């Protein structure tokens, strides 16, 4: 199959970078949903590297509030090693999460066979907060700081986190469906000047001139892997409700759609996390689904599924 | 009333165009809600022509694959002759649907009186699949291939389709709210070079860049008739979902209206049908009301309800 | 603190200006629910003037349709008085209502200390019908009627409006979210030639361009003290279901807060109404909870409240 519709298939069942059981389940959920099969019903070359075992580690006390630190430090360096192998074999990292914690991990193991890799960050919140500037102490809202060059100086010896080399800088990350940012983090986005559209962008340019914006600040200059680290919390709930930090007036299902049908046009799509799925956070069992066929849709559309349509190179009209 | 203000109403209750009962009840929910009066409420001439009657046809054996082919034939055939009749009486013909295969009667009847329309599709399917390229053998989704000039030679003889001769030319069709497109749909689509906007074009442009676009595509040359075929699945589920084939990511209310608002504007509107309305799926008797109620709203604004206001040519200060 | 962050509350529990009660409880579930403590944690100068006592008229008779002239008249003659004390004082008035036949006494209060005011009136209705040509005799779809310097000599001698004097012209106004217009109206509208963008021109130029033309047609000339009446039925009943005269196909969440953010944006917003809040309208307990939710996030983002985020004007990563 094309380089486009390659996949290896990485199930991250981690859940300590938050405080919520169940966000674990999300890779049970989005295969149960059938998500490989219809992909293999796309043209897409499917490779299945199985769900990452994360053994316990059961003396893992805070880091000053930093909850976990130990535990997501390693599920993060087992899922770089394994996202670098799925790299190696020359095809499209597919994390399916999981907490956001993980996107450590996934964009460490991915720069590590391309180190010129640029990151479009779909979600409410900027997941930017260092282990110092966090009140929440969940690592979950912090994987931005610890990938971030500029913030090398400002990250503390955090337990778990030696491993870590910040691979990306600044001006190479693209936020999308920004809505909720703590005051720490809006000053690191002003300062640091990277590049964000939150939904009061999205509202005031709308989604075609986004996504045009988007592409062209990170491939003007030249075309390079993009890796997209999906939070199906930056949709709005009334299409991902089983997700656990929901703020409303999100990203329609449309605009997740028009974002990842443009990342597919690229062809440059070489790393993606479907992240926040908690099947256990639904308030009826159709709210899991719906949160789940949602997620579903954005992953096909970014390896080709198209809505004007799709169709096989040959003669429909004389077959 | 204004030539854009004097309709023909004709009742289609037809569902064998697909196999779910109901969207035959179409003309009578549409009706019971009160669209002729609340038409006529809005200065508009309305002539009621009545509901077409549907005579059974039992041993209508498939063509191949192809569920219902003389009585979806028969039905068009008879929707043809009285759209045409309609618009000799110097009347927008408005067809209550029914299934969209009621369409290929609906445009060639408009056809007759006025060959060189242009056709606006709003629907969230192409319904361009041939008898030979369709999977599920419904007629309702392949009414747009028996009227194009171009698919000539690909439409195999269909029983009581002989009547048939394609009316429209690729060139003269525009597409709006495409979301579910099947291989071969989309394999004629781009072969033959029809212009259209699925919701990824609504997406990028916007409503406004599409109505303007849709219009100029149309019009640019010179002004001539528009034939608008309002599938109500174009619309999103969470407005119109007593429908048949729902699809989500859909037109919102607001953009189905300012599709009709632009359209009504250029006073060229000359034909129209309200498509697969079905109250036997809702799933709530509110879901059926909110369907018929978005149906009726469409309808109005087609015919001069502007949501910025309306007032009769009178001083309302003096 | 910041001009635009120095804040006067008024509540205006009234409703006599429409058939339905509750509206009067609209300023009582807006505190309950927190306003003042959020708007003061948004670094906002919040002074309560409390709620004004609007004192029963008995013997009120209808002037012709027109229900509670009396009433009506005195409670905006009351509120007058308090929106210019407010604006004498140096601060924002901030009017908490109540149904929006309040907004005769908030903007001719407004203009006795800022006479060169500008209007945006947020409503799916136009409320400019006079006492002649409503059909409802409801004076809550009649404010700009009686504000309207054009339509002096249209207005005749109602009962309890006798204190009233035309403030502002046809050219000062901007209408934002119309769907909802009666005839009378519509023709009041297009022989004074007011500017407006109902939800034809919301969808077909979409609320960045809706914002850019409003704000450069009222400040093109000259920097303006800005009053924004919001009525909350000019947001779709998806959003604020607990209303009077709600109507589908309204602007969205994310509209509404747009609106906000960029009047917020120009540090001109002189006066802002927070209108038919009605909790007694609300068909689930839920209803009325998203209502008032909606009501208070648009006042927020009114004072400074960013979807980007906020932050101090400290160094953050530098303690
Ligand atoms: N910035 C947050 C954090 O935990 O740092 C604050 C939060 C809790 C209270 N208000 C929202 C959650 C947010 C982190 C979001 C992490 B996510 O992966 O879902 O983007
Ligand atoms: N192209 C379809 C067909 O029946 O040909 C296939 C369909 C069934 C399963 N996948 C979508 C329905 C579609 C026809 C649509 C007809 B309609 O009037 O609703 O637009
Ligand atoms: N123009 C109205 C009026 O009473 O003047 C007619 C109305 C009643 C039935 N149809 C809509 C209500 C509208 C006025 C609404 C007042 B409001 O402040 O909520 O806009
Ligand atoms: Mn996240
Ligand atoms: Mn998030
Ligand atoms: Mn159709
Ligand atoms: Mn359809
Ligand atoms: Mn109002
Ligand atoms: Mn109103």
């Amino acid at each position: 199959s094309a380089k486009s519709r390659t996949i290896g298939i990485i199930g991250a069942p981690f859940s300590k970078g938050q405080p919520r059981g169940g966000v674990e389940e999300g890779p049970t959920v989005l295969r149960k949903a059938g998500l490989l099969e219809k992909l293999k019903e796309q043209e897409c070359d499917v490779k299945d590297y199985g769900d990452l075992p994360f053994a316990d580690i059961p003396n893992d006390s805070p880091f000053q509030i930093v909850k976990n630190p130990r535990s997501v430090g390693k599920a993060s360096e087992q899922l770089a090693g394994k996202v670098a192998e799925v790299k190696k074999n020359g095809r499209i990292s597919l994390v399916l999460g999981g907490d956001h914690s993980l996107a450590i991990g996934s964009i460490s193991g991915h720069a590590r066979v391309h180190p010129d890799l640029g990151v479009i960050w779909v979600d409410a919140h900027t997941d930017i907060n260092t282990p110092l500037t966090t009140t929440s102490g969940n690592l979950h809202g912090q994987p931005v700081s610890f990938l971030l060059k500029e913030l090398k100086g400002k990250i503390p010896d955090v337990p778990g986190f030696s491993w870590v080399t910040p691979c990306i800088s600044a001006k190479d990350i693209v936020y999308i469906g920004l809505r909720d940012v703590d005051p720490g983090e809006h000053y690191i986005l002003k300062t640091l000047g990277i590049k964000y559209f939150s939904m009061t962008e999205v509202d005031r340019l709308g989604i075609g001139k986004v996504m045009e914006e988007t592409l062209s600040y990170l491939l003007g200059r030249k075309k390079r892997p993009i890796h997209l680290s999906f939070d199906v919390d930056g949709l709005d709930p009334s299409f991902t409700p089983a997700t656990g930090t929901p703020v409303v007036g999100g990203l329609t299902y449309r605009e997740g759609l028009y974002i990842t049908e443009e990342i597919y046009k690229t062809g440059l799509l070489s790393g993606l996390d479907i992240m926040e799925v908690n099947p256990s956070l639904g308030k009826t069992p159709e709210e899991v689904t719906r949160t789940v066929n949602t997620a579903v849709a954005i992953t096909l559309a970014c390896f080709g599924l198209a809505r004007e349509g799709n169709h096989k190179p040959i003669d429909y009209l004389n077959p």
